[PDB]
């Protein structure tokens, strides 16, 4: 009706949907829009609770990054082992989601020939990585690196991994980010 | 082409930074369902921002171009960009008639809320990028894009241009930057 | 084939060399152009598999700081044989491969000539025909290379995409194989 099977997303709310350190400590806002052979991806992160909400590298000098993993089965269905919760990961309907959990999203999965699964004896190429920067609090001198890797997780058919890292000593800085856009080659 | 809202890609000035028609903002918004793919560049053709000289004007380090939209996604006259230049694509030009509705191109208000007393302002309504004056690799300028942070409108796209180098007799005409944002509908 | 995808012009996502930087088939340029109406969404990476740019050593070659890959197109948007990119696997998509026949027209994928004019002797050259990006050798965050993409600035063709790769660090025995970068450009039609 208003079902939008060309967008797979978290809904644009600020309600937590993600575990970095503890259940529901963060909102990963992730929008995957299918433009044929490419997925246009838009991502940001708000940490609402737990250890990563406020970075203080004076008190926690070793706290310099964390990972959010989306693991997908052979149908492109988000697995329970993901950091991202399944509840509100679905095809778009307006500002919400389709009324039923999707069964197939292979059109949204990172291409396995572009981005092969890890295997001994085959060369691992960097083209399964996209680097970006996002900025804590929108401040131009609070960069964090967002490294996105496709299909490098085990125990799944497809994966998107977000590795967040910083090299600056952030003192009482709320971990809530600007947005970044990237694309990747779709499986079909 | 009602999937593209743009300024035709010619060099004819369409924008007021400092004075009438001092610049060409080339802005292309392509609707890929729930996301708008945006491509932007700027040519300053006249007035105070045409040639940057930070020897003469050491405090001249940025400026803003605002697109303000009403509840129908129609560009408001208070915008820096002229309304007569902003329309759905027709070939290398624009539709001959004013659009009535472009809510599908507006930045999503739940993703990017209007400024409100008492409520948390999140940075996800910002995208940072760099563009390069004259295409020169050592003439970066920051283009900060903010969604729905202007007052007196339903929706907004704001381009804040800034630089942290002393540019001497540098023409303010930029490389292109691509970003996306979540659409209202 | 009703699996022909004339909204994707690409190299295929495989690792088979398709590009000459220094010598025949020394690299795989993975380039995917997806038509979203008036804009082409472009995704690019480079693997150098052989020849002088496979392993950078700026101790042995201190002046070696860049190279160029040119795609030159005729009036129909057909890739010219003189390009760095090889013609045989540059085609509209069919699944993970290409349409069975070489395309005759791809003007919808060409960089817009009003946005990005050809070089002319008397004419003001605007920088908006350039996009800058970074990619990272071996996926390592401290091995950046600049990828500068320029539209329609080559002579002897109707359209062009030029990739200028450069770096500003001393890379010692670093394999030139990159992360991916996404950009867009305004389409001719």
């Amino acid at each position: 009706k208003n079902n939008d099977k060309l967008t797979l997303w978290t809904t644009p709310d600020t309600s937590p949907n993600c575990r970095i350190d503890q259940d529901k400590d963060s909102k990963l806002t992730l929008v995957l829009t299918k433009c044929g052979s490419q997925i246009l991806a838009n991502v940001s992160l708000i940490v609402v609770a737990g250890r990563y909400k406020i970075i203080n590298n004076n008190t926690n000098p070793a706290l310099k990054g964390f990972t959010i993993k989306l693991l997908f089965d052979k149908n492109g269905v988000l697995m329970e082992s993901s950091n991202l919760g399944k509840s509100y990961w679905n095809f778009r309907n307006q500002n919400s989601i389709m009324s039923t959990a999707y069964e197939k999203a292979i059109g949204f999965m990172p291409n396995l020939v572009a981005y092969p699964k890890p295997t001994t004896g085959s060369k691992k190429y960097a083209r399964d990585i996209v680097y970006g920067n996002i900025y804590l609090g929108g401040k131009p001198h609070q960069p964090v690196t967002i490294k996105t890797t496709f299909n490098q997780e085990t125990g799944c058919e497809y994966s998107i991994t977000f590795d967040f890292s910083w090299a600056k000593t952030y003192v009482n800085v709320e971990f809530e980010t600007t947005s970044f856009t990237f694309s990747y080659i779709a499986q079909e």
